């Protein structure tokens, strides 16, 4: 599913991400835009052989099992394919674990390089949430 910006903002707010660990909703929307273009089906292979999955590009090196990332962890205790659903529940619940681990949203390279320190409130402008 390719979300609209405000449709994703509303889904993320309903699933508890607005100000989760102090990250405003606009941070999460911005991260999803630059990680996946708001596409729940997005997949991208990493240089180490891991893959990133779904709307928040969650990495098989630590967070999920994709059957092809040797010596990796499954800290969200899910198959990576669960992260590709039109329902963002599994991606949100796993992202709450990630952002809580000590590194905050710096885990998301696109957030660090494209969202951090910008006016992220712009991402939710005009949305009936
Ligand atoms: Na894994
Ligand atoms: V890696």
């Amino acid at each position: 599913k390719v979300f609209g910006r405000c449709e994703l903002a509303a889904a993320m707010k309903r699933h508890g991400l607005d100000n989760y660990r102090g990250y405003s909703l606009g941070n999460w929307v911005c991260a999803a835009k630059f990680e996946s273009n708001f596409n729940t089906q997005a997949t991208n292979r990493n240089t180490d052989g891991s893959t990133d999955y779904g709307i928040l590009q969650i990495n098989s090196r630590w967070w999920c099992n994709d059957g092809r990332t040797p010596g990796s962890r499954n800290l969200c205790n899910i198959p990576c394919s669960a992260l590709l659903s039109s329902d963002i529940t599994a991606s949100v619940n796993c992202a709450k674990k990630i952002v809580s681990d000590g590194n905050g949203m710096n885990a998301w390279v696109a957030w660090r390089n494209r969202c951090k320190g910008t006016d992220v409130q712009a991402w939710i402008r005009g949305c009936r949430l």
